């Protein structure tokens, strides 16, 4: 029985190893996701200025 | 009995990392997945911004062209 103790504390060791595993993979993925969207974020606010602003030229001609 | 009960002391500290972490898990995966949203909502505004200034590209080129037929 305390066999059966040693065997349970090594099965969730295990475990608890793949979960922890899985955990950090899943937070690097959020931090990359983040970096990600703030640089898209950046990208649409650059876009938006250059429509913004060849409209505002064109306006500019009359 | 001792060792016995300081055995059964990291069995119940494994048994509940092992919840927190399957809930973190379950979390995480939440917060990965609304982060695509907002990354793909956000791809999705870009590209509309872009096909917007591809027109205006075309409608503004349109004018030399057809200036050049006159």
């Amino acid at each position: 029985s305390m066999k059966q103790l040693e065997d349970k504390v090594e099965e969730l060791l295990s475990k608890n190893y793949h979960l922890e595993n899985e955990v950090a993979r899943l937070k690097k993925l959020v931090s990359k996701l983040e970096k990600q969207l703030e640089e898209a974020q950046k990208d649409y606010s650059e876009i938006e200025g250059k429509l913004e602003q060849f409209w505002h030229d064109y306006d500019k001609l009359e």
